[PDB]
């Protein structure tokens, strides 16, 4: 039996993207129950987002303003469809109450969690499922642990992280979103380096503390100009993105207590 950690919000968004009018609460749990099903789910547990993230905020004040900024340019029936979603998603989240454990911490991302509840009981199952279109959560990928987006209907794996990310492995996929940036979320990278040019420079050098320890890096090149000047940008970033090392102290950022809650519910559905 596996366990099945699905991304609440991510999903939520996906069943807006096929459709910004019609109710999905129901469906949702359904598809849940589905997924459950085929990936022999012993466990299902249903995380979903609420509020900034507070351990990033505190390293970065304008975390995610990107997409507040977004929220402010829109017109009343865009913030109309915007809070139907919202609402939509509530009811969501309140069907699934009847049918899988489900949880909200405010001030703690979904990822958070997810890699929070892998750590602690990932070892109980057989194989632990993450249900997200979004690919920041192949952070947690191992040979127990995959993902799977229904966007493109494709399960994810540790071996794939190459074609899909451009990376070679867990870590490496850490270093890339700290050199290069993530414009989604409104963190910063080093000017001038992408994908395939932050991989190649990790390649060679390393994991970021690695390339820190190496700074000046030869080149003439400006992005390796730039890099040579990101070493603080680096630190910041790599907390931002380093998702399965920050996870417990994410979590503890909104209470030593809060913690100690989640940590004896997930254990007492483990059971
Ligand atoms: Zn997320």
């Amino acid at each position: 039996r596996n366990l099945m950690i699905v991304d609440g919000t991510n999903l939520g968004f996906r069943f807006k993207h096929n459709n910004s009018k019609k109710p999905f609460a129901s469906s949702y749990v359904s598809t849940i129950q589905s997924l459950a099903k085929s990936y022999s789910a012993r466990t299902t547990i249903v995380l979903g987002d609420k509020g900034k993230s507070v351990f990033r905020l505190e390293h970065l004040p304008e975390y995610k303003g990107n997409r507040d900024e977004k929220y402010a340019q829109r017109t009343e029936e865009e913030k109309a469809l915007d809070e139907q979603f919202f609402e939509y998603l509530k009811d969501a989240f309140e069907l699934c109450k009847t049918t899988f454990p489900t949880f909200t911490i405010r001030g703690v991302e979904a990822d958070d969690m997810a890699a929070y509840i892998v750590k602690l009981i990932g070892h109980l199952y057989d194989h632990v499922w993450l249900i997200s279109t979004d690919g920041d959560w192949d952070t947690l990928l191992t040979d127990k642990v995959s993902r799977f987006s229904f966007t493109t209907r494709r399960e994810y794996h540790l071996r794939d992280m190459y074609e899909h990310h451009n990376v070679d492995d867990v870590e490496q996929f850490i270093s890339l979103k700290a050199i290069m940036g993530d414009l989604g979320d409104n963190i910063r990278g080093v000017e001038g380096i992408g994908a395939k040019r932050g991989y190649n420079i990790i390649r060679e050098f390393g994991n970021v503390l690695d390339i820190i320890d190496q700074l000046p890096l030869p080149g003439k090149q400006k992005y390796i100009q730039n890099l040579n000047a990101s070493e603080e940008l680096l630190f910041r970033n790599l907390i931002l993105v380093d998702l399965p090392t920050y996870c417990v102290d994410a979590i503890a950022a909104v209470g030593q207590d809060v913690l100690d809650k989640f940590t004896k519910d997930i254990l007492e559905i483990a059971e």
